[PDB]
Formats: C-alpha cells, structure tokens, sequence
C-alpha cells in the first residue's frame, strides 16, 4: 500500500488547497462503497497532489468536504452514509473526465 501505488489507482482526489488531500477509490465489483485509500495534511497533502498530477488523477477542490472527510474517515476506511451523495457526485465528475 505504497503512496505512489495508492494514488496511481485512485479515482478522485478532493482537496483543501495545500492543507488536506483525500484520495478516494471506487471500483464496481471491488469496493462495496468508496474507500479512503490515502490522506495527508501539509507536506503530505502536497505530495499527494503532485503525484495526482503526474498520474492524471482528477483533483477537485472542495474545502468543507475535504475537511469533513479528513476529520471523520481514516485512511483505509469506507465512507459513511453522510458522504454517500457528495462523494458519488465527485466520482461522476471523475468519470466525466
Ligand atoms: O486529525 C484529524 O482531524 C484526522 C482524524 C483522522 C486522522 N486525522
């Protein structure tokens, strides 16, 4: 579960500037719900965002959602029902792209 490999397979990243980055992973047939596969604050959020760019993972800024995911959903956990709609919207955009 190395940082680069996690980002590489991620579906979408949601961010609050350089402070927080949340890497979400959803694949029908593999994940029953979107999974928080990687998270970072500060230097680590910066690392995530540069790797995202290198691997062409869509990065969407949403400050309240990035904040709330970071507070509530730890790396390696699925999202909770609170997040289903908002994260479903972010996944559809990533698919759009
Ligand atoms: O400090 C926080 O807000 C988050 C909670 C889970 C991991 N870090």
């Amino acid at each position: 579960g190395s940082l680069a490999n996690n980002i590489k397979k991620s579906t979408v990243i949601v961010k609050n500037a350089t402070h927080i980055a949340i890497c979400l992973y959803y694949k029908l047939g593999e994940t029953p719900l979107p999974l928080v596969i990687e998270t970072g604050k500060d230097a680590k959020a910066l690392q995530i965002i540069k790797l995202a760019e290198l691997y062409d993972i869509p990065v969407i800024e949403d400050i309240p959602l990035a904040r709330s995911l970071y507070k509530n959903i730890h790396k390696g956990q699925y999202i909770t029902e609170d997040f289903f709609e908002p994260v479903a919207q972010l996944i559809r955009i990533a698919i759009d792209l």
